[PDB]
């Protein structure tokens, strides 16, 4: 029911492929460890945010890892090109695990705008209610993605609803909440809100690709914006939380995050 499953994919392709998931696996499990070791100087109101930003890139890493694995099992070099054998490969395994990271991505940036309590739990709430409903049209709507083009793009509108009024809450609680937010990271959670809609943007323009380029080099492209995306949204996404996370918690006056910063 995915476009990957129709094409025979040459040596480079097939290899650029198993690379460019390889390589994020790396990326994820490396950034883990910093994520680690750097928790200890967040301030225990923040570090939760941290702890999440390990939690994502176990959840990531995991995901791109069988995705790799899959993608090996799947297919094998045969008269001269990669050829789908029995396994199969698809990319619907990331919705699913979509359904975990967005929720953790969105509740550790409301952790560092200093949200509590009622709000918190209310805003949270409605923040993973809009996901869920995004990821799941969203879901149904790539597995027409070979024999329904028209309905992967209703789908795909509904999802894009979702996405939209998700985008406007995460928007409107930065804005209203940067006022709260220490050590000058008032400013550094403005481009947090730009690093998502750029990043998250990404997602959307991936699953048009069999609408606007339904050949092997359109899988590439896919599974490169992808790559561009998982790395944008959480882990560059995740460094500039923690960051956050680290000199709020140092204006706050937690010691070790002040000694962190001292070291730098
Ligand atoms: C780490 C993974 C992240 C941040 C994934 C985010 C995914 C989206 C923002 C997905 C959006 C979609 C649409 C807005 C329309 C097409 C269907 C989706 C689910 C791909
Ligand atoms: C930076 C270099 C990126 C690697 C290019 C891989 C594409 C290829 O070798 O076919
Ligand atoms: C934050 C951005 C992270 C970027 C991650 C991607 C790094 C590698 C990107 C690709 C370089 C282009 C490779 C050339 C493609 C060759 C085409 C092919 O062989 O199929
Ligand atoms: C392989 C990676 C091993 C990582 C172990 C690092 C332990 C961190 C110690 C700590 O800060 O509590
Ligand atoms: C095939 C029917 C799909 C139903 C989509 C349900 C939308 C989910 C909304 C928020 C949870
Ligand atoms: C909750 C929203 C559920 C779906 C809204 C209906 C619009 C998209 C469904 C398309 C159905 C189809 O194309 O067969
Ligand atoms: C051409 C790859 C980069 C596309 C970035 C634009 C999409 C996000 C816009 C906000
Ligand atoms: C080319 C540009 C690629 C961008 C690479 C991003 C790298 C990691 C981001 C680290 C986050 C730090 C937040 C900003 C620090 C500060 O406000 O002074
Ligand atoms: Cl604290
Ligand atoms: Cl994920």
């Amino acid at each position: 029911k995915n476009i990957e499953s129709l094409f025979d994919y040459s040596a480079g392709q097939f290899e650029f492929i198993d690379h460019l998931l390889t390589m994020g696996v790396g990326v994820h499990f490396a950034a883990l460890i910093f994520f680690l070791v750097v928790s200890q100087f967040v301030a225990p109101k923040y570090r939760i945010a941290t702890a999440l930003s390990c939690i994502v890139m176990v959840s990531a890493g995991l995901i791109l890892n069988s995705q790799a694995v899959m993608w090996t099992d799947a297919y094998a070099y045969v008269d001269g090109s990669y050829q789908l054998q029995d396994l199969t490969f698809s990319n619907g395994y990331r919705y699913v695990n979509w359904m975990a990271t967005i929720p953790c991505l969105l509740l550790q940036l409301l952790i560092v705008l200093n949200l509590k309590g009622k709000e918190l739990f209310s805003t949270a709430t409605w923040l993973i209610l809009a996901a869920w409903g995004m990821i799941i049209t969203g879901y149904v709507g790539q597995l027409y993605e070979v024999d329904d083009i028209a309905q992967l793009m209703i789908w795909g509108a509904v999802s894009t609803a979702f996405f939209v009024v998700m985008n406007w809450i995460v928007g409107t609680k930065i804005f209203k909440n940067r006022a709260t937010m220490l050590g000058g990271t008032d400013s550094t959670i403005t481009k947090v809100f730009w690093l998502m809609m750029f990043a998250w943007t990404l997602y959307p323009i991936a699953y048009l690709v069999p609408a606007f380029m339904n050949n092997a080099d359109g899988v590439v492209l896919r599974q490169l914006l992808f790559t561009i995306a998982d790395i944008s949204s959480k882990v560059i996404y995740g460094l500039m939380i923690t960051y956050i996370a680290i000199q709020q918690s140092a204006a706050a006056g937690y010691v070790p995050a002040q000694q962190a910063l001292g070291r730098i």
